[PDB]
């Protein structure tokens, strides 16, 4: 559970901002929108602000922010993401479209303010002309994908490894190859993860009004590939909670048959218990007689209180 | 009802021994009968082994197992004599004739495999020849009388007071001053009782075939005093103790299985202990956890401060 | 808060018995019937079983267990008759008829069980033939009366006095200057208390069916005469009391605010909880703080065990 | 909101000395001017005493007054600054250029009836002549950082980590790793926090006029790092701490007044507790009582160690 953990907590807004080039062809763009690592869901709207955009959108949608994606509690100890905040991480990949050229992106992912935000770099070279990138060829659409991340210890950080699918206008299908790195600014202690991955599906919609090249995107983000956890911690969770899940439904019928027999008002109810206390006591101590005393006192107040 | 009660169910047998020093002239007597305690009742004979019996008869009857008394249904916790046993107990009082003298007694009520048995150290000093003791003045008789029983914690025993009337052929009446405690020396969980007393009836009979100086002796003994009350909470207190060793013995083996995983050490125990905590009520709540959950922070207690 | 105190709580059975003898003509009688000292109630049946009575009734109502009065709990440390028990009090009276004879009154008012009982001895003489009493001149009620309470430290008792009045067929009226000693039999402590009285009312029934000389009676009996205490132990529960009975309204509409603000679910309850808990601390501590904190806690609970 | 926040409502005025040891050379700089927390804004002169500054201005910046932060309104509680004024802190750190010396920096923040000073004594040791330092290599700008702080119980104080990028005239970049820790020097309440961060942007110009080796100096800062779960509970945390001196005034005043009445032992302290306590409950219960009740039990605890 980490500290970082906690910024996230609940919405957390995100600007982000990139300076392309791809064979010469330069631009920039920039982005607003809020993320709830809690849900696991990411809102986002981007304007190319060099006006019109060498490149077909989705291209980027990966390289336009993982701290963002829900972990469930057993799980919770391989956010990475998250535990590198506030002081962030450092993004850098190196994308490989098939048959066609390659961008390279770096990036630093960090807060500033209760601000999020994701600053790229980014290098494209060798396309082609008629490439399905510089023929925007590909569809307006995004698949759903795995993202398996793997710890490098070596870097205090982990390396990232998938492959992405842009449908394309013929019904062919264009291929991105992502290769990741993710290392942490601070030099605080980080999550290193056990082999694991993210799954993430995703929608490329417009804005109406908006009359410059955007693209507005909607993330849904959930970690997965494990079940134990550190196993026998979380599991103490197991029989705790069916002693109790039972302990509960034992007994307090027959604790309601002594409140219902002992009619107790707020009057009488200090005395009630404490004559039942020390003459239960000379019986003999543990603590597996303590216990069930106080039982009896939650269960007690709460006739009181709600009679009355 | 402790083991060492429910040896009681029937009739059980008894003998008495006695050796006694009173202004000089000593003796010994001994006895033997039955009783059963389900009724509450008792039956002996007492033969002087001395032949004649300095002292009037009455006189010892006291002297001479409380066990025996029927403790009612509702006071069952309140019966120190049941718990004693098997080991037994040391009954030792000391006796106040009003215008006369004293006995001392000591006295051990133990139990051997099936009869119950009474050796008994008395010590008479300082009577009166025409008094009522050596002058045999006291009628053969006995009255009912009422006996005061309040824990002494002290002693993990109990103090007793009672004063007896002996009638005289006089038509008066001569007190004895009784004032009793009891040290069970088996080291147990002895019940030890809330204040209350119990009520003899008894009766003085002789044989017609027996020739030594002999005494025929039998007792209704009963235990009372208490009323609705503290008999509807204290059966509550017991109720509750019944269920708290339920839970005591059930548990707290799957304890040691996990303090046994970990290896606490007092250093670290302050945040393994906040951390099993919250992962397990993630879940939810009521108490049946909450209980469950530092029924073990006392068995890690005891554990890392026993190993170590 | 005297222990003799502790038989009373509940309904206790009685026990009467008398030898009488009023001028030579001698008589006996037995009677029965429960006593309520928390609402400080007593009902009685009453037998001749020497058959026909030689005196009118009302004359012996007095004579025929003040244990059964209500103290309220300002008063209780006053309660005389209680504290002697069980061991119980022995009642001595003289009771003077004007113009008229006396009653020398002796009784041991004592438990013997569960049960408690007054056997009482009395001696008549003096009377005169046509006097109120041998003529069968009084009426068939009872009068509410004061009987006035002053402790007598020299006997470790206490001594009491009134006056009675039994109204005449006349309209006349007779009057009983009662007199009243009464001393523990038990060497323990008693309740010593300062001068107060008690208010006793009276009716006097019969029973259809019962065809033998007897009487029923009703006794209300209640204690009064002192306000103030010990005085600032029982009036620290002016203060302690409505800090609380405002402290509660002060507060726990913006509790509930809070509540209604966090929407509380068992699952998140602890981590909200505890999260309040260390971030609250970390300005600084006293108590005042450590109060509100789980104050919080039970209007918690309570929300969410209500809401679910 | 401690006072010595309360101070900060509007302007305030500034001093700042320093004396240097730098590779021997060593010289010292003293500046002036105001700053305004509320906006979070501050405005400085700095002009060297010795002349010519041998390092370039940039360096010192950190070195040469964090209370002037705006701490939002959700934030008031996690303002260490404001706290330990009036009295102040002392503020030492140490600076690690990359390839490059260190400065070790000590000084007091102290406040002086109205302007509020920093004497600083500074050491560095070990550059290189041809390094960045002393080549006043590094261009005249100041970047935006963010500076992460986290509580230090341990010293009453707090530590704090961030890191500096000073541009370079090579395009390069030039690192300094700051470590920073504050002791305040007032014994009081301090605030000590939760985990969070400040974010600096910052300018530096020159004055025309003046011909002294100087710098002109502005900062705009603001503390973040609070999002919505932790602000909203937090806030919650501090609002019943509120309540918590309420009460904590308003009653234990009523305490001392009784606990002259008595006279603890702490032997006859077990029963004189369990006594004043059931009669006060008897009225009746809820909570309002519960607290008042044992807010005594500290209040006396207090009473019977300290007199003795």
């Amino acid at each position: 559970m980490s500290k970082g953990e906690e910024l996230f907590t609940g919405v957390v807004p995100i600007l982000v901002e990139l300076d392309g080039d791809v064979n010469g062809h330069k631009f920039s763009v920039s982005g607003e929108g809020e993320g709830d690592a809690t849900y696991g869901k990411l809102t986002l709207k981007f304007i190319c602000t060099t006006g019109k955009l060498p490149v077909p959108w989705p291209t980027l949608v990966t390289t336009f922010v993982q701290c963002f994606a829900r972990y469930p509690d057993h799980m919770k100890q391989h956010d990475f993401f998250k535990s590198a905040m506030p002081e962030g991480y450092v993004q850098e990949r190196t994308i490989f479209f098939k048959d066609d050229g390659n961008y390279k992106t770096r990036a630093e992912v960090k807060f500033e303010g209760d601000t999020l935000v994701n600053r790229i770099e980014l290098k494209g070279i060798d396309f082609k002309e008629d490439g399905n990138i510089l023929g925007h060829k590909l569809e307006y659409n995004y698949n759903s994908h795995n993202v398996y991340i793997m710890a490098d210890k070596q870097k205090n950080g982990i390396k990232v490894n998938f492959k992405i699918r842009h449908n394309i206008e013929d019904g062919s299908v264009q291929l991105a190859d992502h290769y990741q790195q993710n290392t942490p600014i601070g030099d605080g202690p980080v999550l290193l993860p056990d082999n694991h991955y993210l799954s993430t599906q995703s929608n490329l919609s417009k804005d109406p009004n908006e009359k410059r090249d955007h693209m507005v995107l909607l993330e849904f983000v959930t970690a997965a590939g494990i079940t134990g956890s550190n196993s026998i911690l979380g599991q103490v969770g197991r029989q705790l909670a069916l002693i109790g899940d039972d302990i509960c439904r034992r007994y307090d019928t027959e604790f309601q048959n002594l409140l219902e027999q002992l009619q107790p008002t707020a009057g009488n109810a200090y005395e009630l218990f404490t004559k039942i206390a020390s003459s239960l006591f000379k019986s003999g101590i543990s603590w597996g007689r303590v216990v069930a005393l106080l039982g009896f006192g939650y269960r007690l107040a709460l006739y009181v209180y709600q009679r009355g």
